[PDB]
């Protein structure tokens, strides 16, 4: 395939993206808060150096959403995920007490 256009939108681009059975998915944290329209999601521990370009998996193997931002400490920060808005949300199945992971 291939991509070439000079032409950004608004909003997000839908990224669906699936984990095949060789990865190591890796429990990142739990969806801990949500933003009027992104989503925030506190971490735990063992976490790896991952910048905002890493990408968050969900639990279905399921690209929910690049790092839309990060804030809070160095040991329990709080990684956020773009979304058009709610919905985008309640489709992907992402909520409260969620546990998500990366690759």
């Amino acid at each position: 395939g291939s991509s070439g256009s000079s032409g950004e939108l608004p909003s997000v681009e839908e990224l669906t993206i699936i984990l095949p059975e060789d990865i190591e998915l890796k429990p990142l944290g739990m969806v801990s808060s949500i933003i009027e329209q992104l989503v925030i999601i506190e971490s735990m521990t063992n976490l790896p150096p991952v910048n905002e370009e890493t990408v968050i998996f969900k639990s279905d193997r399921q690209a929910a959403g690049k790092i839309f931002e990060i804030f809070g400490p160095v040991a329990h920060p709080f990684y956020v995920l773009r979304f058009n808005s709610s919905d985008h949300i309640e489709s992907k199945g992402i909520k409260i007490k969620e546990t998500m992971y990366f690759a």
